[PDB]
């Protein structure tokens, strides 16, 4: 039997965050489960009743959703406004949310992650609830969820690079070998896109479950796992032989993720097996 929303909400009010953290890690609620409509707005909230629509009005002058394609704020990665399974109306709603966010949060200058997440939220809750999740995450003062400046963006992928150099040293050494002269920076600049634009939606959802509770470290972990799985795969295999991937390891990783050979649960099992990732270690 799987855990339920009200169970977790109780534990949360009591303050058993490790218990909640572990439930989220091990409970693989199906893709259709109604729990996320309730589970996710709470998780995001843990870190104004009609405030959203006020913002909506001030920007667009109306509550009514446009059919005209909406112009996105410059902080979005135009190449990565990943819609996933959102309908045409779903995308238009996403466009409205990020416009509102850009309007109310002027310090967000570069956040290629913000739109893909907005789309994910919209798969399980309403437009206003998605917003309130996002504003919670972005405004988090302790935990980090969504990078908002280009400086933060680059410190982050450099951090991930540093972590990968030790925890998946074989994979990175393997990259340098098959591709001499290659600077690993070019590869890790796109680390989040392995997850957000590679892994199947099914895998993303389970990842979001833990991510909305723990933060960006969950994403760090999954990045390591993908790198290990990709190196293992490269050792004996169809298309991921050195000759086909040396040309572009970058999208070789993306292609590999789209056809990732492990279940969401087996993927998540590896990530949390990884030890030593102290929060102030990654600050060093
Ligand atoms: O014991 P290990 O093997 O070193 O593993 C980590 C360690 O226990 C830290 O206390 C903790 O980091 P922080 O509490 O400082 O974030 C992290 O929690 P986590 O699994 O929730 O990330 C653990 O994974």
């Amino acid at each position: 039997a799987l855990r339920s929303y009200t169970e977790i909400q109780q534990l949360l009010q009591q303050g058993k965050k490790r218990d909640v953290k572990n439930i989220l890690r091990e409970n693989s609620w199906p893709i259709n489960s109604p729990i996320r409509a309730q589970l996710w707005p709470m998780l995001c909230g843990q870190h104004l009743d009609g405030f959203y629509w006020e913002m909506v009005h001030q920007v667009f002058g109306t509550t009514e959703l446009s059919e005209k394609p909406i112009m996105l704020p410059a902080f979005v990665d135009a190449t990565h406004c990943l819609p996933y399974h959102l309908t045409s109306t779903g995308r238009a709603v996403a466009d409205r949310i990020v416009n509102v966010l850009g309007y109310d949060c002027p310090d967000i200058t570069y956040s290629p992650v913000l739109y893909p997440i907005t789309s994910i939220l919209l798969h399980f809750m309403s437009e206003e609830e998605a917003y309130i999740c996002l504003a919670g995450l972005v405004g988090s003062k302790e935990k980090v969820f969504i990078n908002q400046t280009k400086l933060q963006h680059e410190v982050t992928w450099k951090t991930v690079m540093q972590i990968a150099k030790k925890h998946t040293k074989s994979a990175t050494s393997y990259f340098q070998r098959i591709c001499p002269g290659l600077k690993l920076e070019r590869i890790f600049m796109d680390w989040c896109w392995w997850i957000l634009a590679g892994l199947p939606f099914q895998h993303l959802v389970r990842i979001m479950d833990c991510y909305f509770h723990e933060g960006i470290k969950v994403l760090y972990r999954v990045a390591l796992v993908i790198l290990n799985l990709f190196h293992k795969e490269c050792q004996s295999n169809n298309e991921w032989s050195p000759d086909n991937i040396k040309n572009d390891i970058g999208n070789a990783l993306i292609k590999f993720c789209k056809k990732i050979p492990v279940s969401p649960a087996k993927l998540l099992h590896a990530a949390f097996s990884i030890r030593g990732l102290s929060t102030q270690y990654i600050s060093r």
